[PDB]
């Protein structure tokens, strides 16, 4: 209840079937603004801000608490229990895909299906696994972010959007620049340190894996990896959308693909 207020929980739409939209890194729930109109007639939509969002009071971001994805999972389950949700479809972008995977292992009855967008269980390369990033490269990123946060945002946002969609570049820049820099750096280490490979097989809920073309954060092989390793019935959607942020860059097409996945 003070948690619902703290994380800007919003419930809209005319339907009864519950659809949770959970934003990822560098954004807030406003990233779903252009999807949302397509779900109000036939869903009950639940949106919230991760505690790291620039829209959330930075006083709530307890560095002693939010050291792994688990406490983010506790926030998500607290919200669904407080709303009296006993079953939903969940859409998680970026880190929210991994949050939803973990939540479903904790509460396998709460989710009818997960829709994962721009999802990766591991970013760092090793001898047996390609995530797309070297440890040395990530360190240099953290240094740049510390040196000049604004410059870092303005250099990274075009790469994350990927396609030449200047409105989405401005929009992602906007929400990243609203995040407090100390929070952004800490969350960025949470993201790069994540390793969800050992838990994928514990998932038993069906997963739709939405993979864009030329996603700077997620090589194509990682979407294949999720399809092979998630424990339940998996479907890969190879979206006709370029870049990591299809909800910002191609909302009308992403909305129709979500509608299709949520039907069957
Ligand atoms: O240089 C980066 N390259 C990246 O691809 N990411 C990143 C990794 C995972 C993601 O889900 C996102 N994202 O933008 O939602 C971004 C970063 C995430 C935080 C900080 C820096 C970076």
């Amino acid at each position: 209840q003070t948690l619902l207020d703290a994380l800007n929980v919003r419930v809209v739409g005319s339907g009864e079937r519950v659809l949770v939209l959970a934003h990822g890194f560098g954004t807030d729930q406003s990233a779903w603004n252009r999807i949302l109109p397509f779900f109000l007639r036939d869903y009950r939509v639940v949106l919230y801000d991760l505690v790291c969002a620039g829209s959330v009071n930075p006083d709530f971001f307890d560095f002693r608490r939010y050291t792994t994805l688990d406490p983010y999972v506790d926030d998500l389950l607290h919200i669904l229990d407080a709303l009296g949700i006993d079953q939903c479809a969940y859409v998680g972008h970026s880190v929210s895909a991994m949050i939803g995977i973990l939540a479903s292992i904790r509460r396998p009855e709460l989710f009818s299906k997960l829709i994962l967008i721009g999802a990766s269980p591991r970013f760092l390369n090793d001898e047996d696994y390609h995530g797309g990033f070297e440890q040395g490269e990530i360190e240099k990123v953290f240094s740049a972010m510390e040196a000049n946060y604004e410059a870092w945002v303005n250099g990274f946002a075009p790469l994350a959007v990927g396609a030449d969609v200047p409105a989405a570049v401005r929009e992602f820049s906007r929400t990243l620049f609203n995040m407090r820099p100390d929070i952004t750096l800490f969350v960025s280490r949470t993201v790069f340190n994540s390793d969800m490979r050992g838990v994928l097989g514990l998932v038993k809920v069906p997963c739709h894996i939405f993979q864009t073309a030329r996603d700077h954060s997620v090589p194509a092989s990682v979407a294949t990896y999720l399809k092979n390793h998630l424990g339940g019935k998996n479907t890969v959607h190879w979206l006709n959308i370029e870049g990591h942020l299809p909800h910002l860059s191609a909302p009308t097409l992403l909305a129709q693909e979500l509608r299709r996945a949520l039907s069957h």
